[PDB]
C-alpha cells in the first residue's frame, strides 16, 4: 500500500553525466556511446541568446573549443555537429557505461523522471509530467541545462526530455534528445510565455483509480454519465477532453477495481462540482494530474527494472 | 524556480541490492563488502510470524540455506549472523560495488530517499520522512522487504532504514542497517498499530521559507508572535511544539529571505487558523511537513553529490 510521485532508478543516467565547457558557459551533457549530448546556447553568450544566428555562431568554433570531463577524465572531442537544437560532440572514447537506450518524443500528458545535475554531477530525481502546454513543471537552477528527463523499460532508458531553459512563469521548457523543442519555445531570449493550460484528465482519472486500489472510496457514487456529457463539464473546469481512446486506456484499471470509467467519470464530475470539502485522496488535496495509467499500474503492481 | 519532492541519485545503492531466498521466502537484501544485510524475518514462515523465537528458529538453519542473488552470480553464503531484527550474511565476495557508506539512526522528521526494489530488482526511488510516530507513508508491496532509504552526502551513502512490514494503517515500518525497530515495532504478526502522529512543525517552516525563495508571499503578514503564544496554537492543531534549536535550525532560511522565524510562525499560525482559502503554496492545497531546512537549502540552492 501507499501512494507516492514515484522516479525510476537513476543509475543507468547518472554513468552518462558530463560536463560541457565552451568559453565561460559550462553546462551538462549525455554521454552515449561515442558522442555527448548538450542544448546548442552551450556556445552562445548572454547578449548572443538575444538574437542568435547558431549557423554563423557555430562555424566559429573548433573541435578544441569544447571542452568535456567526465567526472576526473577529460574527453578530447574530434568532430562536432548542430541537429536542431542540441548540439553532437564527437568524442573519442566510447562510454563503458553506456545503457541500452533509445531517443523519444513523448505526447503532452505523460511522465518522465528528472535527473537534475550541475556541472555534469548530478543533484536529484524527480517525476515529471508533459503539460498541455508542452511545458514541464521542474526544479532548475543555473547550470541544470543539459539535464535530461527519461523512462526505464526493463533494461532500456528512453531519454524524452533535455532542459534548456526557464519561462517567466517559473516552468520550465527543453526539447526531445534530437534538439526539437516541446511546445512553440525557441532558444532565444524573447518574450515567449507558457500559454494557457490544462488539466490532464484521463491521468486524473488513473490517479482516483490508484486511490481506490489503495482503499480510498470516499468519492466515489452510483451515478453514471455519458462521455458527451462529461467533457462538458470538464470544458467547464479546464480539464481536457477525454476521447475514446482515453476510456480504452483505462480499462486495464477498470477491470482491476470494478468501477466502469464512465462511473469514475460521474465520480469525478461531482469533485469538480462540489470540491473535495476538506477531506483528501491519497494525501492530497488537489485532483492530481500527473500519474499516467501506465504509472498507475507500475507502482500498484511493483514492476521492475534490471 | 521549482520546488519537487526530490530524491538523491539512487545509482550508488542500486549496486548493492541483491536477492536474498530462504526455503520458500524471499526478499531483498543490501551487500556492502562481503556482508549481505537482509530482515532477519527471511527465515520465518508465515505461521512462524505468529509468535516467532528468533534464535531457535536461526539455529535451525545453515549457510546452505541462504540463497543470495546478484543479478546473475549466486553467491556463497561463508556465515550467518543475526544483529537485532537483521540478518548478517557473510558471502565469498567483496561487493566491486561497495560505495563509501555508513549506517545513520535518524530522528523523527528527518527525510531520507526509499529505493524500492523486489527480487532484488529496483523498482522506483522516492523521499519519505520518518514521522513523529516512527512510521513512513512509503509505498511498498509484498516482496519490498530489505529495501533501504538513505541520504547522499558529497560520495558517502548513509544507509537510515531498511523495511520491514506494512501496518494496518496502510503506512510502514522498518529499521535502522544495526536491525533496530523505528518506534515500539516488533517483527511479529500481532495486534500493533502506528500510535497518533502530529505535523513536523519545523518541517512546514522550511517549507514556507522554499516558498518565499520561490517567490511565493501570499501568506505573509506584518504580524509576530511569540515563541510560548505560537506553541499553544500548535498543541490545539497537533503540530509539534516548536523548541529554539528549531528556530536556530532556520537560521539560514530566515536571513536568506529576511523573514524572521517568528515571523513566519505568525504566518502559519494564521494559515492554520484561517486555511488557504482556495489557494495554494507550491502547488500544494496542504501544508507539507516532508522537507527538512537542509532539503529546502539543498535543491534552492544546488548542492551535488560524485
Ligand atoms: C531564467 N531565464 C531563462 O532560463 C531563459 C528564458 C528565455 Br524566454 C530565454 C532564454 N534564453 O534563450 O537565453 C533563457 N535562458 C537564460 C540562461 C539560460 C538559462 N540557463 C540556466 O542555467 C537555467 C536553467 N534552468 C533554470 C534557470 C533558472 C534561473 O533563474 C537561471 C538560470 C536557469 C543558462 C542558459 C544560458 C544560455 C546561454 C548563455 C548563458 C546561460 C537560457
Ligand atoms: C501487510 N502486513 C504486514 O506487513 C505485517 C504487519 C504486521 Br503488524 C506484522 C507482520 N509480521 O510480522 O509478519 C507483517 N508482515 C506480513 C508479511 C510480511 C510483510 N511482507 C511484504 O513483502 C510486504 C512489505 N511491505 C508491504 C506489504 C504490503 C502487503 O499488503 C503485503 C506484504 C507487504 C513480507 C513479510 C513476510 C514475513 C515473513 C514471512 C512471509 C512474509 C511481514
Amino acid at each position: 500500500s501507499g501512494f507516492r510521485k514515484m522516479a525510476f532508478p537513476s543509475g543507468k543516467v547518472e554513468g552518462c553525466m558530463v560536463q560541457v565547457t565552451c568559453g565561460t558557459t559550462t553546462l551538462n551533457g549525455l554521454w552515449l556511446d561515442d558522442v555527448v549530448y548538450c542544448p546548442r546556447h552551450v556556445i552562445c553568450t548572454s547578449e548572443d541568446m538575444l538574437n542568435p544566428n547558431y549557423e554563423d555562431l557555430l562555424i566559429r568554433k573548433s573541435n578544441h573549443n569544447f571542452l568535456v570531463q567526465a567526472g576526473n577524465v577529460q574527453l578530447r572531442v574530434i568532430g562536432h555537429s548542430m541537429q536542431n537544437c542540441v548540439l553532437k560532440l564527437k568524442v573519442d572514447t566510447a562510454n563503458p557505461k553506456t545503457p541500452k537506450y533509445k531517443f523519444v518524443r513523448i505526447q503532452p500528458g505523460q511522465t518522465f523522471s528528472v535527473l537534475a545535475c550541475y556541472n555534469g554531477s548530478p543533484s536529484g530525481v524527480y517525476q515529471c509530467a508533459m503539460r498541455p502546454n508542452f511545458t514541464i513543471k521542474g526544479s532548475f537552477l543555473n547550470g541544470s541545462c543539459g539535464s535530461v528527463g527519461f523512462n526505464i523499460d526493463y533494461d532500456c532508458v528512453s531519454f524524452c526530455y533535455m532542459h534548456h531553459m526557464e519561462l517567466p512563469t517559473g516552468v520550465h521548457a527543453g526539447t526531445d534528445l534530437e534538439g526539437n523543442f516541446y511546445g512553440p519555445f525557441v532558444d532565444r531570449q524573447t518574450a515567449q510565455a507558457a500559454g494557457t493550460d490544462t488539466t490532464i484528465t484521463v491521468n486524473v482519472l488513473a490517479w482516483l483509480y490508484a486511490a481506490v486500489i489503495n482503499g480510498d472510496r470516499w468519492f466515489l457514487n452510483r451515478f453514471t454519465t455519458t462521455l458527451n456529457d462529461f467533457n462538458l463539464v470538464a470544458m467547464k473546469y479546464n480539464y481536457e477532453p477525454l476521447t475514446q481512446d482515453h476510456v480504452d486506456i483505462l480499462g486495464p484499471l477498470s477491470a482491476q477495481t470494478g468501477i466502469a470509467v464512465l462511473d469514475m467519470c460521474a465520480s469525478l464530475k461531482e469533485l469538480l462540482q462540489n470540491g473535495m470539502n476538506g477531506r483528501t485522496i491519497l494525501g492530497s488535496a488537489l485532483l492530481e494530474d500527473e500519474f499516467t495509467p501506465f504509472d498507475v499500474v507500475r507502482q500498484c503492481s511493483g514492476v521492475t527494472f534490471q
